[PDB]
């Protein structure tokens, strides 16, 4: 009460002092949201000493620039983050980076800062919670009953990705999602009147959300707590709580854009402290009564988790099969020998498009690995991402699925699908989740994909129609730059399998992943089964498909161009040129192999030509010369497009012959060599 | 009447026959939207023989997969597109590609197919029209009074980019925008009930749009025409017309997802023809009464344009200064010697961040070039994109600006900003428009940026905070992959100027552009004025900044790393190594120079090391070894991040020395050489 007010002041002043010490960062939203943070964390169930308790409530700061607020809460509650870490806010190597990162910050569920992402991550956490609860809960066994609390600002509400995810969350009736809009009428460019005058509340009602409005969120923590209680009674709608706040509340500069994103003036900090009963000569004060009050809540939460552990033990007795499955998932382990379900092919099998091979893999592994769920952005019958016989993830009230379903209809929402996948991964419980679209439209989701990599989440894009091989839809659909973009992003495995065995290797990697997102670039068109491919060899990312001791040239290729390279080898033989072929289904996986393995694939002393029907960027890592497509495509029958751009056996052979000639009398060393 | 019905049938059957001949494409939405297309084009003012008449109404097919409908309208109205072109729908090299492309299709204002883009392009066309009208119209001189008509589907309404643009368009009170939702309750994955159950109409009202609902848009062309008349009376709101249609109307498979995206069965086409009075044995029928009726409307429109030409002549008499400016703009010519306003610097001038240099350029050229308008995605005081003293583009009713304003508050809406910029460029009248955000968040707009390149639109991104040099905001804000992504996209000039003179060259290129979008990657941090830079040399895209005959190594760098390379040259001199320095402010501009010019910059016989604090992808085009940053960044003071990653004079010198050693006794040829 008095202690509640002191806690709020403590939070506010820790945040302002952290910004002040860094002389960098964002004091405004922390000042405005400290009452709400105090109220929400008092309602949340969490263990600072076990950040991975699966039935914890989750908190996401979607307005991630406000992270001094989050860090202050985590410090006050005794997470593995201290006042000394706050004093190192925004400093190189600290645990308090300028935007929250789940890899570095204990209690940061996701990485935010790029606006709009966190609320979508919250949708995914809530989606996973609903699916998890439907899969495991039993009468008298509420294994999963947690909530997902999200703070977001005007910036997040302006980013289209949040509209996508909010439309979908309302459709999915996600009643355990409770989001709070920091309604402070200020963004970087000033008043929201200059660019953001829509009726946000009316829009959220149009999505099927419940609304609670708190008119004085600067002080009315009673109403904020009551809004949470109200939201919990509305079990079939996500709730948006409108928190009408003053940005920078208490500052001389409150209610202005100047308090958004720069440190307060020293005299402003002094009057903040004196107004709230603190010592203006002191920084980073933590009144012991605040610590005590917060510790009481932690102790209660720890007793809740202790009881949850006993509930889980009793669950394993009453439901031994589900209990063992749940234990395995919480231990982060896939089913024993699950990969024996992966399809295997021989060169005698028929040609198949890698999108169809992907369908077949999914159909075999989904029944074996319950923690696989996924969907498509309105391309299910084109991406081939649904296993026959599975049920869609939908609220049962719709009649269209159930929360125990495993297939998500994302609609035409690639960016939100990407960020929702990140939230599903962030939920934990070993979820291995995927999302289908055309490769060219993965680009719509770049904001989220990049965060999958930075956050180290094992999400998977099923990215079909990978090239000019899709044909008639034409250049607005045909990737050119796309693989280069994602390969140039740290920590993305970009698999472009050539055939059945390679597609199984790509899935083995994607599903086994624990820290690396995957993009599977798959074909519309049929490709032959290759002589020399296997799951084992393709699992190395790059391998020698056709070994030619005494090669005059090695052709390195991916996907649809491996078969082309093999056909070019035969043309070259007729010209008296001996070629080897390397298949490079994943450059990242290949890069992580030993130097000796990599040199066995790309040796010294032989010219290497790359062939891939998109950008040549990156390919000089593996080749001396590069045959690619650095112009936009065309609308026509796919074989005619390939002929137009000379991606034919003869066109490849011609460039291979020119490569052999270009290096005659030169000393050639592997592209893997470098000066540093 | 009877002729109206025959026209609608003609449109429907041309579209279905085009799909049938290609055995590829999308018959459903063309069948459903033919009544609306017929009605809208009858209300539109356009000249098939002058696609660039500046006061034409514009039409945008945002659901671009429905382009057989658009092509049928263009053929029937006598644009430079014939039945023979329709017979070549989706065929290599035809003028009827599988999605409309403004470069290839007469009467296609923009390139659509990637969902959500076209409606945003329409917002930009309407924005430009409003700004253009406010700038030039005078009493009795309605130089510009045209409308922007957009067709869009459920897919476009699900893509977040359309929410961004619709929020902004409602805020901007764009009363000459009239959009039509194809409300057919079907997408690729089936019924919209599976993923898209929001109250679209309520959402559009929340943005401040006017609504008209047409309950039977399969037949009620009277109500569609009346909806247009109603929309035109609402001058301070964009209008959404809900067209309740049956996808594939008339087909045996109408009302199903199967009619969305594959050819109809032959017997289905036969019964379509017989039901509508056509010969089932005939394809591509064009009844002469339809041609006649459409020609009447063209003739009336041509008389309207003829009168507009006389109005323009009278305008030039009454308002000679504005008239000459308008003529110049319609001739596609910038003001004579406008570039004399570009700022010029010497090495004696102070260090300045290239974001601040950009502000100064804009402040000098905006007063000289009226066709420059632009804005920022809620980063105006950080991107520095507004010239002091200019007025924002806002409806005057808000009191916050005027439609004659030149500065757009886009809000936190990068993707819509990108697509709106494309629409402003598509309007014509020599508009040279720009949009500011942080470089890392240009990625949120990749869907639109790619279309800027494919559409050949001279738009400009003012992309500040380009690297780890931004410091404390950390890795969620620091570009790594971003330049590689856009450089790998065909037809994007990616300028990364090092200093004042280079920044002026970058703007000279961006503003003179007529077919190439520009991204200007600009710094937060200060950089020195370079000895050896000039507008003239930087205008070549790459140039020798420090010439060293007898160089042991050449260091090629961009942006902030050019000064670093110059400092490394001094360290190397102390180690007995002579270096030259190349500055490469735009790789695309450089690539377009003559081979002899390029070789004068990157000669044979000398190792070349690239230095740029982001991905090394692409750099092997210009260098033998590459020093870059292929991992994510860090949150800290920027100079400490540079030190951590060894982007220091000593760290560059060390790698340069290792490069010299690596090539000792090797024959080195320019990276510009290739085997083919
Ligand atoms: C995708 C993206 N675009 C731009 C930014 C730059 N940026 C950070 S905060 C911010 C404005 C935030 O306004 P709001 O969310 O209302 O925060 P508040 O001012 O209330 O603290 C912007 C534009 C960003 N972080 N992410
Ligand atoms: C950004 C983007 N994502 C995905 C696609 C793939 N695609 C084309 S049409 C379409 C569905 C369109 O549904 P709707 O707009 O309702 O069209 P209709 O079925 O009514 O013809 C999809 C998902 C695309 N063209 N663009
Ligand atoms: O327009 C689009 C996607 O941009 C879709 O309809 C796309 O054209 C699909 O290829 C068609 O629906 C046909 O699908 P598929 O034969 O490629 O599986
Ligand atoms: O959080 C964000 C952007 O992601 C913004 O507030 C960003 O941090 C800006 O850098 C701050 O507002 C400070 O701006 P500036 O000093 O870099 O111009
Ligand atoms: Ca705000
Ligand atoms: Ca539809």
């Amino acid at each position: 009460s008095s202690v509640d007010q002191k806690a709020i002041s403590t939070i506010r002043l820790l945040a302002v002092d952290a910004v002040a010490a860094a002389n960098s960062g964002h004091p405004g939203a922390p000042l405005g949201l400290a009452p709400a943070a105090h109220a929400v964390f008092k309602k949340m169930r969490f263990n600072p000493k076990d950040t991975k308790w699966i039935n914890r409530d989750r908190f996401v700061l979607s307005n991630g620039h406000a992270c001094a607020l989050l860090y202050s809460m985590l410090v006050l509650y005794g997470y593995d983050l201290t006042v000394e870490d706050l004093k190192k806010f925004r400093q190189l190597g600290s645990k308090t980076p300028g935007h929250p990162e789940n890899t570095d910050v204990p209690g940061a569920e996701v990485t935010t800062g790029p606006l709009g992402q966190g609320i979508c991550n919250g949708v995914g956490i809530a989606l996973a919670q609903a699916q998890f609860a439907a899969t495991y809960n039993k009468p008298d066994f509420p294994i999963s009953d947690s909530y997902t609390y999200v703070f977001l600002g005007d910036g997040c509400l302006m980013e289209g990705v949040s509209s996508e995810a909010s439309s979908l969350a309302g459709h999915l009736q996600l009643g355990n999602l409770i989001a709070f809009w920091d309604d402070n009428k200020i963004s970087i460019d000033g008043s929201t009147e200059v660019a953001f005058t829509e009726d946000v509340i009316a829009r959220y009602k149009s999505y099927g959300w419940h609304i609670v409005e708190v008119s004085d969120a600067d002080t009315d923590i009673t109403a904020i707590a009551a809004a949470i209680d109200e939201a919990k009674k509305v079990t079939n709608k996500p709730t948006l709580v409108r928190l009408t706040t003053t940005i920078g509340f208490g500052s001389l500069a409150q209610g202005t854009h100047g308090v958004h994103g720069a440190p307060l003036k020293a005299d402003d900090i002094k009057q903040l402290k004196t107004k709230w009963g603190f010592n203006p000569e002191e920084s980073f004060a933590v009144p012991a009564e605040v610590t005590a009050s917060y510790n009481e809540h932690v102790a209660e939460n720890q007793k809740i988790q202790q009881q949850w552990n006993e509930l889980f033990a009793a669950y394993k007795q009453k439901y031994p099969e589900l209990g063992a499955e749940l234990q395995r998932r919480l231990d982060g382990k896939l089913p024993e020998n699950w990969d024996k379900a992966l399809p295997v092919y021989t060169p005698a099998d028929a040609a198949v498009a890698t999108r169809k091979l992907s369908e077949i893999v999914l159909s075999k592994i989904i029944p074996e690995v319950p923690e696989i769920i996924g969907g498509s952005a309105d391309l299910t019958p084109s991406n081939l991402t649904k296993a026959k016989g599975t049920v869609d993830f939908q609220p049962a009230a719709t009649g269209l699925g159930d929360y125990s379903g495993r297939y998500i209809r994302y609609g035409v929402r690639e960016h939100a699908m990407g960020a929702i996948m990140n939230g599903i991964a962030a939920f934990g419980a070993n979820y291995k989740n995927y999302g289908g679209t055309f490769l060219n439209f993965v680009s719509y989701a770049a904001g989220a994909v990049r965060l999958s990599a930075l956050s180290e989440f094992p999400i998977t894009w099923v990215a079909t129609h990978d090239s000019i091989g899709l044909g008639e839809d034409g250049p607005t659909h045909q990737p050119i730059e796309t693989l280069a973009h994602f390969r140039a992003t740290p920590n993305i495995s970009v698999w472009r399998p050539a055939d059945g065995n390679e597609t199984s290797a790509a899935y083995k990697s994607a599903i086994e992943s624990t820290h690396t997102p995957h993009i599977l670039a798959l074909t519309r068109q049929n490709l032959p089964q290759l002589e020399g491919s296997s799951i084992e060899k393709a699992s190395k990312g790059g391998y020698t498909l056709v070994q030619q001791d005494k090669a005059d040239i090695i052709i390195v290729a991916t996907g649809s161009e491996v078969s082309l390279a093999v056909d070019a080898l035969k043309v070259l033989e007729g010209q008296g040129i001996k070629a080897g072929v390397v298949s490079l289904p994943d450059q990242l996986t290949f890069d992580k192999q030993s130097e000796e393995y990599k040199l066995s694939v790309l040796p010294d002393g032989v010219p290497i030509l790359s062939v891939e029907v998109m950008s040549t960027f990156g390919w000089s890592k593996y080749s001396h010369q590069q045959f690619g497509l650095n112009r936009f495509g065309a609308s026509g029958k796919a074989p005619e497009i390939f002929k137009l751009f000379e991606f034919t056996p003869e066109g490849v052979a011609e460039r291979a012959a020119k490569t052999v000639a270009f290096y005659k009398g030169k000393d050639v060393v592997s592209p893997l060599r470098s000066a540093f």
